C-alpha cells in the first residue's frame, strides 16, 4: 500500500518527492521572508512570513533568511514551518500515513539528529522515518557499489570512500567550502569592475551570474595570459532592471577556488587534494579499485570542464603507472534523491525503519543505536 | 570403484586432489577471514566468514588468520569450515562414499590426530581414514626406498631418515624454523629501507615478494662485499598501489635464516646441520647409503641455487673420502600429495584403512595403534 | 674540562642542556613557522621564518610545520635551522669545542642516523658525537639494570626488554600510535559537540585541552554508564578568544585509544599487550624479572590513572601465581634526558665517542659500525 516519503534536505535547495519515481517533484529554494516595511496597503493578503518559492518571487520587499547554515540547522522555529509548507502546499499529502526518509551530511553535530528525529515525530506524527548519509545515496543512484563520491551541495563537501559495501568511517574528510563561498568571493571580486552587490536580495542575482555564466579553466595561467588580450572571453547579463554588465576574468577566477581554497584566505586543502588524501588512508589493497570509480554528485560538482581538470590534477599526485576516472553522470543535481528513492523502494530496507511505539519506549535517542 | 581422496593438508595451503592423478586439483590458501567494518550497505551477498581464495581477494577488508599454528591445530572451528569448503565448493564431491587420507607432520601432540579422526567420523561421515607422514610420503613420491628426506613448509621443519624399508624413530630431528619466520624477518629487515608493513594483509605482499625475489647466496661473505658496491644486485617490485620498491642485499639475507638461525635470535642449528646430526645418529652401517640419497620437499626449498649451498656445506662436515649427492626433484612443492596419490593407489595398502565399524568399538583411540 | 652536550631531539620538543645536571636548561618546541598573509606593514622586524618558542606566540599567522614525523626526519632544511637555533639562540656555546650526545628511536630507517652524522660533522663541525636508544636511556636513569621500558612519546612507541646489561634485540616491539594520533582523534570527535578545529594554530588549542582536561578510565563500561546520568563529569575549558567549551565523556575516550587502538580504525593490539607479547617473545628464564620492573616514560605516559588501568590489565593476561609491578616516576617526561645526562657524564664511557679524525677516514658509514 503505503511506500515512503523521500525529501533531501539540502542547505541550498528542498528536492521532495514520492519514493519509487525517477525524479522528484518538488524543487524550491530554502529560504523564508520576512517583510521590512511599512506596509500601509490595507487587504491584498499581507502574510507574516513567505517561504520558499513565493519568496523568492517578492524578493525585493523581504529580507530572505536560509535557516540551515553550513549543514547545521539553526532557526528550528522556521525549519519545521519551511517543512510544513513543503509537506502540505507542495505535495497535498498527509504526512501522519506515509513515513519519511531524510538526509545529512556526515561528522554533523549529535543533537542535530535527535531533534530533528523527535520533530518528525511529534509535530508530524509520521509513522516511521529513517536518516541516511548523502554520499551513500549518491553511490546508491550511480548503480556501482565500490567507489569513493566527492559529494559537493551549497554547504558542506566531503568525500567517502566505500569499497564493495563496507564503509570506512576513519577516511571521511570534510571541508567547508562550498557554493555559498563561491558566490561570497564572486560579490566581493566582482567590485574591481565597477558592480557593488549588498542586499540580501542581490545575493542571489550574483548566484544566478555564477550559475549561468562561470566555467573552470582547464589551465589557469595560460587563460590568465589570454584574458590579458582579453577579445572572445568577456560575456554579457541582463540585470533585472536593465542594465548590462560584462565580466571578464571573473569567469574562471570564481569557481577556480575550489581548487586553490587560499583565494579566501583560508589554509585548507582544495578538493583535488581532499580526495586524494582520503583515497591513502585506506589500506593498499584497494587504492586500485577507489582511483577507477571516482564519482561527483551535488549541485557544486556542475561546472563546466570540473571533471577535466580534476582528471589532470589527480593525474599529477597518483603514481603513473595506472588510470583514473570520474564519472560524472548527467543529472547529478538530484543524486542524492534518486539514491534516496532507490533506497526506499527495496524490499529488503522495509525491516529498519524506526516504529514510532520504538521511540517511546527509548526516547530521541534511539537514533544514534540505529540509524547509524 | 572408488579409489581415495587425499588432502595434504598443510600450515600454508591445502593441496587436495583425487588418487591415481599426476597432480592435485584444488589448490588454496588456508586462510579464513572476517570482516571488521559496519557495512552501510544492504544485501549484496553476505557471508559471515569468507574462506580460501576469496578472503585472499578482499583483504583490503577482512583481518586474516591462519588456523594452523606451527603444524598444530589451534582452531578446529575454523577447520571443519576449511575443510568443508575444500570437499564440497572446489571439488564438488560427497564425502560421504570416498575415504579419505589425510597426512600429519611428525611428533605432534597426541590430541591432534584423536580430534582429527573424530572429526572425520562424525561431521563427514568417511567410511574410512589413515593418517601418514609427510617425510615418507616424499620418498615415496621419489621413487626410491632407502635415503633421508628434509622436509621444510610453512611452518616445520624435519628429517626422516629411511633405510630399506624400516624407519629409524630414534632420529627424527625437528626444528620449528619454517617459511613464516622467513617472511617475519622480511618484514623486519624491510624497515631499514624505509618500507613498513604491519597488517595482516601486507604480509601477503611480503611474501609474494620473497617468493618471487629471494635467492640463496654460495659465499656470503662475498656477496655482501659486492652488495658494498651495488650495481648488479638490486631489482624492483610494484606494489599493488602502484609505488615501486627497491630491495638490495635485503634479497639474500632473508633465506640464509635457514643456515644460521642466530639471525632471528634463538640458539639453534640450521638445516645444514640437523640433517648432518639425523645422520650420525644412525647406526655406522648405513650412512653411506644415507649420504647418497638426499630427497629436498616442501616449498620452503624452493629458493634458487638452495641445492648448492647445501651440496657444498655438507660435503665440509662429513668425511672427506666420500660422495654427497642432494636430489632437489623440480616439482618438490607437490612431492608430498604426489607421494599420498601413490600410496593411496595401491592394491596392498587397501587393508589398512580404519573402517567406521572399527572405529565404533574402540573409540577415537584406534588412531595411536593402527595408523603408526 | 668539557664534559658534553645531551640533546635529546624528539619529535614533539627539543630537549636540551649540559652533561651532568638534573634537568635540562632549554624546553621548547619543535616547530617552524612561516608567515602567509599581506605584511603591508613596514619595519617591524619581520623575519623570513620563526623557529621555536617565537612561532608558538605568534600562530595566529603563521602555519606550523613540525620537521620531524613519526621518528623519521623528513625535511632536513628545517631540522639543520631548529639545532642552529638551539645551540646559539638558548644555550649561547660554541658547538666546535664541546661533543654532543644524541638519541633516536629504534628500528628507524637506517639513512637518518648517516644524515644526522653528516650534518653534525660537516655544519657544525663537532669533536665528536654518539647516538643513544631512548628506551635503554630511560632505564639508565631509573636506576636499576634489569626491566622492561614502555616509551611513548609525540611520534613512536616502542619497548625494549633488558636483562642484566645484556639487551635483546629480537624483542623490540613498536607501533606507530602516539600522541599526535591522539590529539587528532580529539579533534575528530570534538565535532560531535560541535566545536570544529581545523586550522594548524588550533591543533596546538586541541593538544592543549588534552594535556590539562583528560584521564584515563579504570572501567569503560562502567565510566559510560555514569555518564549516561552526566553530573560530575563534565569540566569547562575557555577558549583564548573568550568562549567556554564544555566536554563530557571526551575526557577518557581519547585516552582509550592507547588501550583499544580500534577506535582509529586501524589493526594493532594496544600497548598493554604489545609489552605482553614483547615479554612472551624473550626466553622463559628472565620474564619472572621481567614482570616485576616495568618502566614507563615519555609525555604520552603521564595520564592521571595509567598506571593503574595498566596493572589490571596486565594482571589479567600474566600467570596469575607471579606478582606485577609498574613503575612511573614522577619525573618520568624528562627521564630519556636524564639518563642521557647520566650516561654521558661517567669516565668508562669516555672511549666510545666517535672521533673526528675517525670520521674521516670512513666517512658517515662510521655510526653503524661504532655506535650499536
Ligand atoms: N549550473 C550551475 N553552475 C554552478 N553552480 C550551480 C549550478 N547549479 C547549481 N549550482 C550550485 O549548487 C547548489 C545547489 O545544490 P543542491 O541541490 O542544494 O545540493 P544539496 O541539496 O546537496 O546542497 C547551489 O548552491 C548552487 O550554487
Ligand atoms: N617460489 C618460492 N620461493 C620461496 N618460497 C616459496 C616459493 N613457493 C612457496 N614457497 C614457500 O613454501 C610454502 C608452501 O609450502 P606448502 O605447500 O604449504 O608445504 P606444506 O603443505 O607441507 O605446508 C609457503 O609458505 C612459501 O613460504
Ligand atoms: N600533562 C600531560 N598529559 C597528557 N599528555 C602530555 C602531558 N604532557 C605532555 N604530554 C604529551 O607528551 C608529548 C611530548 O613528549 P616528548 O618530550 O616529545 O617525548 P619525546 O621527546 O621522547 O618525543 C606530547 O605529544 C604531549 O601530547
Ligand atoms: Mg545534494
Ligand atoms: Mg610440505
Ligand atoms: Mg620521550
Amino acid at each position: 500500500e503505503t511506500t515512503a516519503l523521500v525529501c533531501d534536505n539540502g542547505s541550498g535547495l528542498v528536492k521532495a518527492g514520492f519514493a519509487g519515481d525517477d525524479a522528484p517533484r518538488a524543487v524550491f529554494p530554502s529560504i523564508v521572508g520576512r517583510p521590512r516595511h511599512q506596509g500601509v496597503m490595507v487587504g491584498m493578503g499581507q502574510k507574516d512570513s513567505y517561504v520558499g518559492d513565493e519568496a523568492q518571487s517578492k524578493r525585493g520587499i523581504l529580507t530572505l533568511k536560509y535557516p540551515i547554515e553550513h549543514g547545521i540547522i539553526t532557526n528550528w522555529d522556521d525549519m519545521e514551518k519551511i517543512w510544513h509548507h513543503t509537506f502540505y502546499n507542495e505535495l497535498r499529502v498527509a504526512p501522519e500515513e506515509h513515513p519519511t526518509l531524510l538526509t545529512e551530511a556526515p561528522l554533523n553535530p549529535k543533537a542535530n539528529r535527535e531533534k530533528m528525529t523527535q520533530i518528525m515525530f511529534e509535530t508530524f506524527n509520521v509513522p516511521a522515518m529513517y536518516v541516511a548519509i548523502q554520499a551513500v545515496l549518491s553511490l546508491y543512484a550511480s548503480g556501482r557499489t565500490t567507489g569513493i563520491v566527492l559529494d559537493s551541495g551549497d554547504g558542506v563537501t566531503h568525500n567517502v570512500p566505500i569499497y564493495e559495501g563496507y564503509a570506512l568511517p576513519h577516511a571521511i574528510m570534510r571541508l567547508d567550502l562550498a557554493g555559498r563561498d563561491l558566490t561570497d568571493y564572486l560579490m566581493k571580486i566582482l567590485t574591481e569592475r565597477g558592480y557593488s552587490f549588498v542586499t540580501t536580495a542581490e545575493r542571489e542575482i550574483v548566484r544566478d551570474i555564477k550559475e549561468k555564466l562561470c566555467y573552470v579553466a582547464l589551465d589557469f595561467e595560460n587563460e590568465m595570459a589570454t584574458a590579458a588580450s582579453s577579445s572572445s572571453l568577456e560575456k554579457s547579463y541582463e540585470l533585472p532592471d536593465g542594465q548590462v554588465i560584462t565580466i571578464g576574468n571573473e569567469r574562471f577566477r570564481c569557481p577556480e577556488t575550489l581548487f586553490q581554497p587560499s583565494f579566501i584566505g583560508m589554509e585548507s586543502a582544495g578538493i583535488h587534494e581532499t580526495t586524494y588524501n582520503s583515497i591513502m588512508k585506506c589500506d593498499i589493497d584497494i587504492r586500485k579499485d577507489l582511483y577507477a570509480n571516482n564519482v561527483l554528485s551535488g549541485g557544486t560538482t556542475m561546472y563546466p570542464g570540473i571533471a577535466d581538470r580534476m582528471q589532470k590534477e589527480i593525474t599529477a599526485l597518483a603514481p603513473s603507472t595506472m588510470k583514473i576516472k570520474i564519472i560524472p553522470p548527467p543529472e547529478r543535481k538530484y543524486s542524492v534523491w534518486i539514491g534516496g528513492s532507490i533506497l526506499a523502494s527495496l524490499s529488503t530496507f522495509q525491516q529498519m525503519w524506526i516504529s514510532k511505539q520504538e521511540y517511546d519506549e527509548a526516547g530521541p535517542s534511539i537514533v544514534h543505536r540505529k540509524c547509524f
